[PDB]
């Protein structure tokens, strides 16, 4: 029953949301990244400065080698490993064992991060990305494939001297009502690769940007709960900016703040929410000329670090909704259905004058590659 899944992830803020998993015989407790925006279950498994704890295929006696390795460079780093398959449960969530690929890290670069809390990371979007190639089986294909679990996983990812803690939940097989409040509203995937959607219009305040939607899905728009922040096309992502700066020009602040890299701090309770926007992002619905909005606060897309980080930052590919959109909202991944679910929270973050929100329809092509 998924009421045992509840607040089963954990993080530090900025630095993804983990879920505990067990690799191996006897098992190997780890936490691993939950990854929408990755297809490979991969794990540290040799010694690293910032893992205080990997998975050690010889202790293993379930461990099988593929006799492949991997490489995968990436645009702000690289992991190296090498290929084989084993027993996998996630303890806190479906009872139940799978055999899965497991790319085991044996060397990487700016892929770990110092003091996250995880080992590895539970990629769980499609064959199509995964590496080496599509080949190797994702593992909640595998996951769903050897067991009777439903085709479908939910996040509900809240959020919050020290990084801040956050916590949230996975549901695995289904949706847990608990979790959210009123309309689940559902946007088509458009391709299963990445999970990509389309959308069709923004708003700031109330304020449409006016821009052909082609440039909001360029080259491409995906859920990503691998990454912090919302990212936005170069175009939209000015634009954006330039209409936050003038709702909040009251107070003035450095654009290195706008930059996303400089912080800015009230102190205990005195931050002027209200001069910041609120940000509509409309989804193509699943009915053609149909769409619904999510509304997020800056209580989502200001992270704390009193003190706070701008958490909106540019894209040269396509436009990533990150935990900064996510945290708003309990998003279902329908995989069986081809599509993704939005609605509010229950956990999410807001004040006495404006929630998040999830809202349709409204009447209204925009995919780009
Ligand atoms: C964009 N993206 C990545 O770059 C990658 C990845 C996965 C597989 N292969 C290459 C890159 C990744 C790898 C490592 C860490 C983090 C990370 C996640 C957080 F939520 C916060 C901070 C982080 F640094 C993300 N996952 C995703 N979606």
């Amino acid at each position: 029953s998924f009421v045992e899944m509840v607040d089963n992830l954990r993080g530090k803020s900025g630095q993804g949301y983990y879920v505990e998993m067990t690799v191996g015989s006897p098992p190997q407790t780890l936490n691993i990244l939950v990854d929408t925006g990755s297809s490979n279950f991969a794990v540290g498994a040799a010694p690293h400065p910032f893992l205080h704890r990997y998975y050690q295929r010889q202790l293993s006696s379930t461990y099988r080698d593929l006799r492949k390795g991997v490489y995968v460079p990436y645009t702000q780093g690289k992991w190296e490993g090498e290929l084989g398959t084993d027993l996998v449960s996630i303890p806190h969530g479906p009872n139940v064992t799978v055999r899965a690929n497991i790319a085991a890290i044996t060397e990487s670069d700016k892929f770990f991060i110092n003091g996250s809390n995880w080992e590895g990371i539970l990629g769980l979007a499609y064959a199509e990305i995964a590496r080496p190639d599509d080949s190797l089986e994702p593992f909640f294909d595998s996951l769903v494939k050897q067991t009777h679990v439903p085709n479908l996983f939910s996040l509900q990812l809240c959020g919050a001297e020290v990084l801040a803690s956050v916590g949230g939940s996975m549901i695995i097989g289904g949706i847990d009502h608990s979790l959210y409040t009123g309309s689940l509203w559902y946007t088509p995937i458009r391709r299963e690769w990445y999970y990509e959607v389309i959308i069709v219009r923004v708003e700031i305040n109330g304020q449409d940007l006016k821009m052909d939607c082609k440039e909001y899905n360029y080259d491409k728009s995906i859920v990503d709960s691998g990454t912090t922040n919302l990212r936005l096309p170069k175009k939209v992502f000015e634009a954006a900016v330039k209409s936050i700066k003038a709702a909040s020009s009251t107070e003035k602040f450095p654009d290195g703040f706008w930059l996303g890299e400089q912080l800015v701090c009230w102190q205990a309770g005195t931050t002027p929410w209200n001069i910041f926007p609120v940000i509509s992002l409309y989804l193509m619905g699943e009915v053609t000329n149909q769409s619904f909005r999510i509304t997020i606060l800056p209580q989502q897309y200001l992270r704390p670090v009193d003190c706070y980080k701008f958490a909106i930052s540019q894209s040269s590919t396509g436009t990533v909704m990150g935990a900064v959109i996510m945290e708003g909202f309990y998003v279902v991944f329908d995989r069986a259905r081809k599509r993704i679910g939005f609605a509010v929270s229950a956990c999410h973050v807001h004040d006495e004058f404006r929630t998040a929100a999830v809202e349709g329809p409204f009447v209204t092509d925009c995919g780009y590659n």
